[PDB]
Formats: structure tokens, sequence, C-alpha cells
């Protein structure tokens, strides 16, 4: 995959067509834009959390138990994988987008650094979706990452065919969504992003019991020997940006004692591509 | 290879062993170190170096098209194949020391950050080697890599049966010598530091023309269907630090437009040792 | 010339006007500092040199056979007779800056140690030029006359007409420029410093092939029967500080086995008379 | 003259035969030896005779004239135009041989260093002569001279015609006598010996009243035009030695405040040329 830009956060200027050229014309797959957050801020967010200092953010912390012990915790309700009526997400979406400005102190507020990084790259307004009768998406979701577990794999499209995304079907172009991503704290080792050569393809997806095993059978059948893979493993406050909803990823297993926090959600063009729009 | 730290710069405190163990227990097989230097420094310094405001260090540039146009430009002689006089290196090292201080604007300077970290990371002394009649070693280098361009296979204790060795031979134990760089800027995709699991010794290594189809074997070597490999890409300000002494590396084929410039140099124990002595 | 103090190094501090009164007041024409430098220091730095053990100084001995046996050989490059560019000059600088605080073991250092002598004379502070885009001027530039060798008549201020000067004379209050330089080994007879009492003139002086001949053809127009010259010889460590930017001069040719090596460069005020510049 | 040496005083070791041969070869005319002794004791001991902490030599001070400001203020009895008897010389030699030796606190004692160097330039014994009825000669005698005088031309072999050398000529090998003089204390200006190419010459110099008028009329008279004239400046602690016996010489008038204070004496070979006899 030509995932290939790691930019400095500074000169993120230059790349004015940046997002319209990965989801649009799909000239490039993802970019790596590095300090995007000064590893100072990260830290102390993610100190913020670890004790309790954390504008009310405990209370809507979901350790996913009865998924078994292997998938993510995570901060705020995920838009993936909810009732399509959305009431407790419009709901935990609210307390997340308060606690968030708390932690980050304005040093600098998550929600504008992120949104002016997106304007850069686009050159549109960006913006949190308003929901039906005027509740708050939230603008991304923090992810927890303990050792030994991992983020299995998935495609962004699936989103459009969910009976939660009725919805933003509404709001957005039905073009490819973007997958942003910025680690707070990272692993000793491994819990890395990897995306998979291979494009979006639901019919041939659901064939599979676990959607691994459509990775690994393609990679029997497909021997030549370059490599589908490509991974990544971005360090504090160093954002990754792709086309995650066209290509397969996941996240390695984490090895050792500290954990994976990190902090995203996803991103895309609206209706008419005037707006774009950011949520999770 | 249990290349595995991937630490906080700020946590660098809590392994005060974390060098002998590298080098002398082998426990495992290096660290990247997040945050060493401020981005906002490493962009400053690279914009010194590319402008001309450079403290004349433009003078010591080594563009070597003398072995073709795929290795590395370099600030500054690296004292690896060196005739033993030292006699171009002393000098030219002794231009480095000053005009890279001069860089740096003591923001943090470079030779005290970095004698800081080794300085936590063992509790030992540390040094930049004195030569023989008063000169001065150089304390690191800054490598070029232009697009197309590559830094070739090679292992860090060769350096041991060379003639410019002769001085430091007296100076160190004789163990493994790491080595150690940190980004000044990262390029759009590839240059980046693959290291393999094969390890130094001088028998068979001999046998051939040289030495990146020492990758020959490697591969159909091994396989179960292992992995000989694993890859690294740190961004600018974060230091990669590795027992390359040990273990056979080389740095990818640089892509895209904007080079990788990258600052550092080799790292050892002394005679009985006490101090830590570091060069390049 | 009133070119006369004579003054031992130690009641340097009894004429903390004396730099604003040669160049400025011009109301006496130079000193001779006995005692700068410990005889002990002065041999000792002379043997560093004669034999090797010279912090890798050798390496900067620029000798001029370009310009027949009738010139000094010179340690470091001197600014006078330099392209405008300085790069090489630049390069030089710092090498001979490092290797002379190397020779002199602290004992005493000999920046440090003549920084004080212009302290106290000036009562101003005292610095070397940092160069345009943050290199070092050379503190000073070992001379070396093998017997037979001379130097011949110059003089100081036709460096203010000279490209080369083109950066410190945004630095420099444009004064007299003052010689100063110490002897490490002085000649068996002959070489020794003659001032003569003609003031700079240039117009006159460069209708003169040879400048020698200016002082010839003019010694011959004036016959009185006073003296045109003055004549000093400084024992090891003396330091002879004086006006030679107005004043034209030279040294004598050296006679018998042993050469007469000397440290010194020049000395000025600064743009707006504070600091007080000393280079080479 | 080839009254050339300009030795440093460490490798005074280098010459065993110089006193020979400035003496009795004739094959050089003396020597400029620099260091003798440490500036910090010359001017250490001559600032216990400015006070008064002298040993009691204020005692034997001699300002002397009787003979107009035309010769020098001098401390002990210089034997030179003495009665017959030296009555009055032998007692003031004893005086001076205490303050002396008081004065240099052994740091290095006065007669210990100058017996060395005579010692290591003739690989003869040295000794102070010591007198018919058990008397001790003088080793040196302190010459004082204030601004504005200055010593008047002489030469050395005079004294073998006068009555009060009667006593040493029968210990003398009757040879050249030399001179030998170490600064204490350095005039602003002038105060500098001037030896003449001139040599010894009783009958004709006889002829004249004041001696000079003998040195101007003879550099009238054969008008070749080198020069005949050599004039040096010696710094505290720089022992000059020559062969002042034969040449005609003299000290420049003093210019400046602070005078010309300076201890020496003769020296020659004694009878049957074994032991060197000094004395003043
Ligand atoms: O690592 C993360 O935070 C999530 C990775 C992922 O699957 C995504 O890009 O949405
Ligand atoms: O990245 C660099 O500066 C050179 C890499 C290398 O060969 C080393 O680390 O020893
Ligand atoms: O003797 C020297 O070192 C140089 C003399 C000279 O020309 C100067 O005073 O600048
Ligand atoms: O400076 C002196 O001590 C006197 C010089 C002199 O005439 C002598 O050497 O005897
Ligand atoms: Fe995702
Ligand atoms: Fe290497
Ligand atoms: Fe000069
Ligand atoms: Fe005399």
């Amino acid at each position: 995959a030509l995932h290939f830009l790691d930019i400095n956060a500074t000169e993120v200027k230059k790349y004015p067509t940046a997002i319209q050229d990965i989801i649009i014309n799909r000239s490039f797959d993802g970019m790596i834009i590095r300090g995007v957050f000064p590893r100072d801020t990260m830290e102390q967010v993610a100190r913020c959390l670890e004790e309790g200092n954390d504008g009310g953010m405990k209370s809507i912390l979901n350790k996913n138990e009865e998924f078994g012990t292997k998938v993510a915790q995570i901060y705020g309700h995920a838009i993936v994988g909810q009732s399509p009526d959305l009431k407790d997400y419009f709901a935990s979406s609210a307390i997340f987008r308060q606690a968030c400005r708390t932690m980050f102190q304005g040093s600098p507020d998550f929600e504008e650094q992120v949104e002016s990084i997106f304007h850069s790259l686009s050159e549109l307004p960006v913006e949190i979706p308003t929901g039906p009768e005027g509740q708050t998406y939230t603008p991304a979701t923090i992810r927890l990452l303990l050792e030994g577990r991992e983020i299995a794999v998935h495609v962004g499209n699936d989103f459009l065919l969910m009976p939660a995304a009725n919805h933003l079907k509404t709001l957005l172009d039905l073009s490819d969504q973007l997958s942003y991503f910025i680690p707070l704290t990272v692993p000793e080792a491994g819990g890395e992003l990897v995306v998979y050569s291979l494009e979006w393809n639901p019919q041939e997806a659901s064939k599979y019991a676990q959607m691994q095993e459509y990775m690994d059978d393609v990679e029997s059948k497909i021997k030549s020997n370059q490599s589908q893979s490509v991974a990544y493993a971005p360090g504090p406050g160093d954002m990754l940006l792709f086309n995650g909803g066209r290509y397969y990823h996941r996240v390695s297993e984490v090895i050792g004692n500290s954990p994976r926090r990190t902090i995203g959600g996803f991103l895309a063009f609206s209706k008419q591509r005037n707006k774009i729009y950011y949520w999770s």
C-alpha cells in the first residue's frame, strides 16, 4: 500500500488536496502526521486517565467484558455497534466532548487541534455531526489495549451497511471514510497498526466466520511474494490518517506491561462535498 | 529479535541497567526512546543545514560520489573506514563539535542531551574519546540519504577488525558496540532501519563479493516461516539505540522527495567497564 | 615612535585607559608587557609543536612555498589575504581554537590569559568575533620563521580595504587595529620586530611594487639625523602590543638554527566602542 | 658584533664551551640567557629594596654624585675606581653578600643560581675571589638608574691598568673579562645596553677627554654604513653575558618614571685557567 507520507505536522499546509487525494482520487493511501500534539500534552492527558483527574471520564469507560479479554477496552460509546436509535451514544458523547476539553486544558484543546489539521489538508470547513434533533456525536474515542490484547481485522466501509449508520448516510457523501488516531501512550513492543493490501469486499468477507480467516486465506492463494501488508507504530502525539474505509486493518498484540492508550475516530466528506465531517 | 522497548524519554530514569543489559547480558536487543529531542529543535536544526546558516558545517560535508549514487552523503568524517592515522578524521571532528554545538543553540545542546540519556541508562560516566595526542573524536555524524539512496547491510563489530580502530581498542572493553541515531528529518516513505536476526562473526562472511547478498543465505537459511527481520522508523527527535554491533542491519531505500537527515554514531564500554564511551 | 611601556604584566592594572590611549588618543604607540605567560608554559607549548603532541594542530600548518622562501610558515589561516567567503578560514579557526586549548593544558589557557590582559588595559569586555552564520574567528595564529626567512614590510590598516574584511567591518569601530604577539621560542639573533615611524599611507605606498622600496625611498628623502625606526626583541612569554594598524612594520631575517615561533593576532574596538574584539 | 645567542636558560647545558669561546677563541661575542631568574623572584627582590625590607642593604647604597647627574646610584662598592687598599670595598662586600642572600630568601639564592649558570657554560668550578688577608670580594653590585640618568661609555679592560686591580691580577688569567647583569626592574623606555663594534684601545682612548668623543670620532672617520653598534634590553630575570672587557659599551638614558634596577658584575678565567672567578 502507498500509505506514505510521514509528514512533519508543520508542513501540513503543503498538502491542501491531501484528503481529496486519498478518498476520491485514491492517488495515495494514508499519512503519518508527526507531532500533531506535544509529547508533553499526551503524557499529562495519559496521566489524568491513569489516576482519576479526568473531567469525569471514568464514568463512560466500557471495558468489553463479554467479548472476551482479547478486544480493546474503550472510553465513550463507539458508534459502530450501536442500536440504530442511538440513545446512549448521543448521551456518552456529550460527556466525552466535555471531559476531553477538561483534560487537554486547552494546551492545545483536542478538538481544535485536530480540526485545523483536517482543515489544512482539505481546505473545507470541519464539523462534528449534529444528531437528528440536536444531539452531538462524539469527535473521537479513547481506546485502551492492555498487555496481551489486540484489535482484530475489520473494515471501515462495512459501517455503511450497519443500521446505526442510518442517520449519517443522510449527511455524508457516501465515499470512503478515513480513520485517524493519535497515541497517548505506546506499548513497549507490538501494538502496531497493520494495513492490508486487500480492498473492501463484503460479499466475500461474510463467507468467513471470523474475518481474519479471510485475510489469511487470501495470503495463500496470492502467493507472489511481495507482502500484502504494511505496519506502522507512530509515537506519542503522532497522528496516523488513512483510508481505513477501503483497506482491511488491525492492531498487533500488545507486548509488555505498558498499555496502548490511543484517541481517535473517523472522517469523511459531506453529501455535496462541502464540509468535512469527523466523528466516532 | 527482542529489539523492544519503545520508552518515553521521560521515563528513561527507570532503566539504569539498560545499557549493560543489551551489551553484556544480552537480555534484550535495543530501545526506542521517544522525545530525546523536542520536535521543534529538530526542524530548526534541519533548517540550518538546509539553508546554510550552519555554524560552518558545510565545509565538512562529504557527498560520496566516490562510491556511486546509492550510499549516503555525510557531514564530518565517520571513523569507520579511515587510514589508521585519523589525521583528517581528528580535524573534521573538531569542526563538527563546534558547528554542531552552534546549530543546536544550546536548546538543548546535542552532546549534553545524549550524554544524560546514556547516563541514565547506565549510571556510569559518559565521555567522548580523546585521541593519542590530545585530539577529539567526534561525538556523532549527520547522515544524509537522498531519494533513491540507501545504506547497505553491515555489522557494527567489523570495526573492531579495522585499521582506524587501532586507537580505541586500547580504550574500549572489546564487548559489543551499540549504534544510536536520532532523525532530524524523516522521508515520505522507506528509509527505515531493518535489524536482522543473523549475528556477528568472521568466517563465511569472508567468502563473498560483498555484503547485502549475505542476506542471501539469510532467508532460505532459516525458514520454517519465521521473521529474520524487524523494521523501525523513528520520528523527529525519537532516538533509536540498538546492538548493531551484534546484528546485521541496514536502512531502506529512501522513497520520495524529502531526504532522510539523521544524526548519530556508536557507543561502548571502556577497558575496565567504568565510564561509557560514545563516538562516531 | 613612543612605542614605550615595557610594563611588568603584573602591574597591567595600572593602565586601564591604555588601549583607548594608543588607538583613539594616539597619546602613545605600544607596550611591551613582560611575563604575560610563564617561560615554562612557552617552552612546553613550543615543545608540543616541535614534537607532535599538539592536540592535532600539525594539520593546519600552511607552509607557504607558493610565495618563495621569503615569507613565514604559519599554523592556522591568517584572515588577511583570504577570499571574501571565509569558508576555509572559519574551518581552520575551529581546529585552531581546539588544538590551542589542548596544548596549553590550562596552565594558563591561552585565550583566558590574553583576554584578561586586554581586559585590564581597556576595562571593556573582551570577545572573539562570532561569524556571519555562527562560525568562530581565530583568537590568534602561530607564526613560524625558519632560519634565513623574514616577514616583509606591511601595515595593519590595509586590511580595511581588503574584501576578506567585509564581515568584521560591520562589527568593528573602524579605528586603528592593534597587533599583539607573544614569542614561544626566540631565535639566536635577528628576527626582531621593527616598527617604522612612517604613518599609514595607501595612496603613495601602492605606487611601489615591493613595499620595502617605499620604506627606503622615504628614508632617503627625509634625511635629518634622528632615526626613522625602533626595534624590539621580546623574550618567551613577553607580550608585545602596539599600533601596527597605523605604522609600517616587519620582522628581521632570522639568524641561526633555532626558529622564531610566535603566537598572536590583532585587536580592536567595536562599532559603538563597548566590547573589545581580538582575532587573527 | 656576533653578540648573539638569546638562549633559553634551560638549555644553558648545551654550551659547555661558551665562556672559553667568548674569552679565548673570540669566536663570538656574548649571550642573552633568558629566564635565569623567575620574574616573580625579581619583582619581590625589587620590592624589598624599594620598601626597606632589604636585609640591611640601605646601609651600603652609594648615591653617586660627587660626579654630576651623569652616572648611576649603586648598592655596594664597585671595585673599579677604588683606593688600591680595598679597605672599604672589602667591608661593603661583606655587607652586600649577607643582605643579598637575605633578600632572595633562597628562592633561588642569587649566588647559587648565577654560579650554576657560569658553571654550565664553562664546566669549570666557579668562585668569588677571597682577598689577600681573608676578606671577600662582592659577587655582584646593584645599579640604580633614575629617570634621565645613564651610564657613560667604558671598557672592561681598563681595570687591568688600574691600581685597585693589583690583587686580582695575581688571581686571574689575564685574558678578557666578561660583564654580566640581570635586570630586576626595567624602565618604561630606553636604558638599554649598547655595545660598540670598536675594540679595546687604551692608547688612543686616553687622548680624549670624555670617552664618548672617541666613539663619535671613530664613527665618522671610516664612513661605510653598516652599523657599528648593537643594543639590547633584557627583561626581568634575563641575564645578559658578554665580552664587555673587549668592546666599548654603555647604557641608554632612562626614559620615564620607573628606574632601571639591575644586579650584576664581572667574570674571568683564573691564573692557570681552572676555576672561574666572578666578582664586582
Ligand atoms: O488503534 C486504534 O485506535 C484504532 C485503529 C482502527 O481500527 C481505526 O483506525 O479506526
Ligand atoms: O541511520 C543512520 O544514521 C545509520 C544507520 C546505521 O548504519 C547504524 O545505526 O549504525
Ligand atoms: O611576529 C609576528 O608574529 C608578527 C609580527 C607582525 O607583523 C604583527 O605585529 O602583526
Ligand atoms: O646595567 C648595568 O648593571 C651596567 C652595565 C655595564 O656597564 C656592565 O655590564 O658592566
Ligand atoms: Fe478502524
Ligand atoms: Fe551501522
Ligand atoms: Fe602585522
Ligand atoms: Fe660595564
